[PDB]
């Protein structure tokens, strides 16, 4: 089953990247994207990543990607292999 956060954004600033924070099993394969609604469609910036041996997996999307005017949409968890859970995300 597919695992969903919501998230909000200023509507305007594009600094830095957007930065996702995720927690979970060692060495664990994991993919999701991050979506949003722009110009009526939804659309989707794919992300995949293995958390190291900490259990941590930093995803970074540069905020450049998602067009201005959007101020909200989802961090979607597609797949799992083992535990994970978004601890936080944030513009950086
Ligand atoms: O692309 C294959 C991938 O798709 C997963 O399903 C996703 C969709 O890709 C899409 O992101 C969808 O977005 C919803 C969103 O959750 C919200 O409800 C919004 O209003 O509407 C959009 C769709 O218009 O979310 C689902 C996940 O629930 C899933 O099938 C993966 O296994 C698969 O690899």
């Amino acid at each position: 089953t597919a695992i969903l956060y919501p998230f909000t954004i200023s509507g305007n600033d594009r600094n830095g990247n957007f930065t996702i924070n995720f927690k979970g099993t060692p060495n664990s394969t994991n993919n999701g994207c991050i979506g949003y609604s722009y110009n009526g469609d939804w659309e989707k910036i794919e992300w995949e990543g293995s958390c190291d041996g900490n259990g941590n997996l930093v995803v970074e999307v540069p905020m450049s990607k998602i067009p201005a005017g959007v101020t909200s949409g989802e961090i979607q968890i597609w797949a799992h292999s083992g535990d994970l859970k978004m601890t936080d995300y944030k513009a950086l």
